[PDB]
């Protein structure tokens, strides 16, 4: 199956100028717990903002262009990206906005982190209609001396 994972601020802001405007490490641990030993598909701008490969995962980059780094796999369409994952239990789509938009219809599960922050951004997660989605898990955390916002983890599965 295909799953999307994303961290959303208020009004579904997911980014600004390609950046990590928030250093919330509990959500990073959640991201790694849920993408470890799976293929991860990302768009080229998200690849350039991560800065490096994510180790322990098959990194597949969508770009209309050929490869600029042979440490990762390059694909030039959605059909090719899914094919390049091979037969697996779960394909993780890790953004960004343009890529989330395209894989939402082909998505059976959402891993969403909702962060209590406002950050005047320039990229937004898809405005699905949640009627098509059921929440199957919601785990809320208040701020700590390590994460300076409250956040909810949510898993949503297509009904
Ligand atoms: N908060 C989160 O969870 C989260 C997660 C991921 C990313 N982000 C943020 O999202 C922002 C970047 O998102 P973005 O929407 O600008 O870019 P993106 O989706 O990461 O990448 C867009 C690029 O991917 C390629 N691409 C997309 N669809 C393609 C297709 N069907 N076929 C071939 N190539 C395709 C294209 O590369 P070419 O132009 O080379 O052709 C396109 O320009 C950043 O700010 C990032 O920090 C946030
Ligand atoms: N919930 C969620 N959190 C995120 O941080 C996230 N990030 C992306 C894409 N951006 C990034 C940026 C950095 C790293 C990263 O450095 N990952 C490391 C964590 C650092 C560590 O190992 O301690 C990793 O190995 O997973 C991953 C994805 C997409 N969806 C997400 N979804």
């Amino acid at each position: 199956m295909i799953s999307l994972i994303a961290a959303l601020a208020v009004d579904r802001v997911i980014g600004m100028e390609n950046a990590m405007p928030w250093n919330l490490p509990a959500d990073l641990a959640w991201f790694k717990r849920n993408t470890l030993d799976k293929p991860v598909i990302m768009g080229r701008h998200t690849w350039e903002s991560i800065g490096r490969p994510l180790p322990g995962r098959k990194n597949i980059i969508l770009s209309s262009q050929p490869g600029t780094d042979d440490r990762v796999t390059w694909v030039k369409s959605v059909d090719e990206a899914i094919a390049a994952c091979g037969d697996v239990p779960e394909i993780m789509v890790i953004g960004g906005g343009r890529v989330y938009e395209q894989f939402l219809p082909k998505a059976q599960k959402l891993y969403l982190t909702h962060i209590d922050a406002e950050v005047e951004g320039d990229t937004h997660f898809p405005d699905y209609e949640p009627d098509d989605w059921e929440s199957v898990f919601s785990e809320f955390h208040d701020a700590d001396a390590q994460n300076s916002h409250s956040y909810c983890f949510e898993i949503l599965e297509r009904r």
